[PDB]
């Protein structure tokens, strides 16, 4: 009905002298002993350039009314698999994204009633194609027709409120669409979630655009090509090294507070003691904390992985991406500037002194914090993105979250164990990290904040 | 060559009064007293937003002196670098800062020659009222003031290959009604506003997806809690029948329990699960010990109505715990297979949904996502109930709640390692289908994390 029906790039047909085949990637439907007309059917549904009557009208040529009408019946069930698109050609094409797909042309109503385009639609170049995306939407709009870019662009740039009815006569002027083309198209946009019939909601209100894309995206045999780029640990930035103090585990295994002590007790301290946080103290820290126990190499690794390092926090699939940089405003045996801390030899090498960009650094952890006292070590979570982007296309930095997050909770509890003041910070700026410290920000950029200090009895 | 004109930003402020002068920012503010008249009608023409730069030097020069006008000339670049100065191609596009440092590079000419194409992290989306391009490479804001320029945008998305101006202008040219220095003006302005691609990308941002830097930039850049009612400290019971959970003696695990260095440094994600499932009463321990609730308390001076708030084993974010536990059981002890909630203040089990083939679907999710090791004991469920957090937090909102979800995935490696158990946790979930399994609006409450839980063998 006023839409012509293609099947969606990914599906094989597979043609058999008594059965067919339709192949997916999740799934697969395969039918035994079809009719002809039914084959020829489906093959023009390959090809895609036909209505549903036309479809209907090549069943019923070979195989009879009824045969056709089951035809009709039977295909709703490919289009709620979201095998089929539906396109008007030749200005858009929408593709299904997402199973259980359903379209629905809107009522006539919508004609005289106010309409606008989702804030949560956006268009983009996929590949070498225009694309509208949402993710209020179970389909993705291939633009065909740049004037349909032309229509979107003045009903966005439009009024809170756009009336087909009484706005089509300027579309009509301005572009050479006709107006069936163009009812076709708004109803296709209304039909793909592209569209706000009501004025608003206080559900979505809340949500932001780049919040809202990351939840749908990242929500639902590769291989290490650049593993020789990424090693395991970061290679040395200076090699001028402090080293650090490495406790006896052993001993601390009894002397230390219990879990469910530490647990219940651990709260988060922002004013801190006169005495500073020693160096033994953050090297004692940084051991417990985010060290190498171990370098490995699997026996039999497909995906050409190499080296891996364990450290006392988990991540998905090992790859461990997490350098720390201690940022020292004020440290009883070291002096003010950023450092960045390497696991395996437990030293740490300094990046820069105390300049006012360091300086403006400390500035914003210790307004993050809420002007309680005067930070006394900042340490910096970066992630070296090339570590595991490779591995996972969508889910990459909502794991890089969750890792910070697992580091959060390691600092918290390690510190109250060590009667410190740990304290997380909620956010920071990457891009002033990246010129301090020098650092490719498409490959890898500071994603964590955490303040550390001492606490007075 | 300088072809562009200068108006000032939406975001100042200005503030007029008498024999001074202020400019008012987030970041930082310029006031300035007894200032010239030639200065004033620059700034004013600058409110208006209709000359190029070199108009008001002219006119400041020509109010003031010509030594005034080199000198107003030279401090314009400091207010264009705090990200003051809004750079247009009337009427056609404005780009407006959205960053510090800010700095427009009219490109060389031979940009006609090369070929170019749009970045694809460039995206049109409706912003307010108004179309706006965006992208998070780029430190400007493009507000498109003309439908044509749209269509532009368009056509040379749909364009293949490589685009050059000089070949295809003339295309661009016939088909709309855009004249030739307009539209040079527009791809100038599109090419300085880090909008369009003059070199194949590049190896490093190859890795990164459209939502993943959009996401990075987006979050790495007093509110009043209105709908506190809503989205309350805890969660209201799902079902009144509610089945009770075992609290464990917590000042006796204080001394019992192993140390936290002990316990960082057994700690491993364990997927083999004995053939004896994880008991009821060890499920209850695990809540208890990790998301209960402590005390429910008041601030006594909160300005920002936040009411009641709940403190927990784990930290997050400004108080307000808005995280919900459900605990999908596969095989426990002493519960039957389905879906259940978690109350954390009753320590309560609330029934959702028994053992239907989507829950079973979220089980086979969960078990292939783990590596399909023996077969799952308890799937814990985080979501997060958004309108708790939403409100105080605009941007790094979701960021803060992926981190809570990390810090609670800690916590339960930690207990799970103190109490003999098989912890892991997993990559991602189907939202939609925990969604459909539960009465819940997406938008509203929705699975942020999962978490395999179960006996280990000795
Ligand atoms: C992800 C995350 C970010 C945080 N950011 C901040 C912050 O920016 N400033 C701050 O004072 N506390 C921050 N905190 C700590 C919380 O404010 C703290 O958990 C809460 O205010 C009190 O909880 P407590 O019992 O640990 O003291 C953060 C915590 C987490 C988990
Ligand atoms: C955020 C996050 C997600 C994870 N997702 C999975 C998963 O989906 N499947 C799985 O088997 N393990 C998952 N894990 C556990 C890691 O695979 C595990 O840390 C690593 O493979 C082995 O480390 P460990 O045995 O020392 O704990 C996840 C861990 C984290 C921190």
């Amino acid at each position: 009905d006023l839409f012509t029906l293609s099947f969606s790039p990914d599906l094989s047909i597979a043609s058999e002298a008594e059965q067919l085949t339709l192949q997916s990637k999740d799934d697969r439907l395969i039918l035994e002993h079809p009719q002809p007309g039914l084959r020829t059917a489906l093959e023009q549904l390959k090809q895609g350039n036909l209505t549903l009557a036309q479809l209907t009208e090549l069943v019923s040529e070979q195989d009879g009314v009824e045969a056709g009408i089951t035809f009709a019946s039977e295909l709703e069930k490919l289009v709620d698999l979201g095998w089929i698109c539906h396109s008007v050609l030749p200005l858009i094409t929408a593709i299904p994204i997402a199973k259980d797909y359903e379209l629905n042309v809107p009522d006539s109503s919508w004609q005289t009633t106010a309409i606008a385009l989702s804030r949560f639609a956006f268009l983009h170049q996929d590949l070498q194609q225009l694309v509208l995306e949402s993710p209020r939407s179970k389909s993705k709009l291939v633009i065909l027709d740049w004037r349909v870019g032309a229509v979107i662009a003045k009903l966005a740039q439009s009024d809170r409120g756009f009336i087909f009815a009484t706005s089509a006569d300027s579309l009509l002027a301005d572009l050479s669409l006709e107006l069936e083309e163009l009812k076709r198209l708004f109803a296709l946009l209304i039909a793909t979630q592209m569209m706000d019939l009501e004025p608003e909601d206080e559900t979505i209100t809340q949500w932001k655009f780049h919040n809202l894309l990351f939840h749908h995206y990242t929500r639902l045999l590769p291989v290490f090509e650049h593993r020789d780029r990424y090693p395991y640990v970061k290679p040395v930035i200076s090699t001028q090294a402090i080293p650090l103090v490495k406790p006896d585990l052993t001993a601390l295994a009894t002397t230390d507070m219990t879990l469910t002590e530490a647990i219940e007790t651990r709260r988060s301290i922002r004013e801190y003691s006169d005495q500073p946080i020693t160096l033994a103290q953050l090297g004692e820290f940084l051991y417990r904390c985010a060290r190498v126990k171990a370098v490995y190499t699997l026996p039999e690794d497909p995906m050409q992985v190499g080296e891996s390092t364990t450290r006392p926090y988990p991540s998905g699939g090992a790859l461990y991406e997490l350098e720390i940089y201690p940022l020292v405003h004020q440290c009883g045996d070291l002096a003010a500037g950023l450092y960045h801390y390497q696991p395996l030899s437990h030293t740490l090498h300094p990046v820069a002194d105390w300049t006012p960009e360091v300086e403006s650094l400390v500035y914003d952890a210790w307004r993050a914090t809420g002007q309680q006292s005067i930070p006394q070590i900042v340490l910096i979570i970066t992630a070296r993105f090339g570590r595991l982007f490779w591995k996972y296309h969508d889910i990459a930095y909502s794991l890089i979250l969750k890792h910070v997050g697992v580091l959060y909770q390691t600092f918290y509890l390690v510190a109250t164990a060590m009667q410190l003041a740990p304290s997380a910070i909620g956010a920071g700026n990457t891009t002033k990290f990246c010129q301090i410290a020098g650092l490719n920000p498409d490959e890898e950029a500071s994603v964590g904040e955490f303040s550390l200090g001492a606490a007075k009895p």
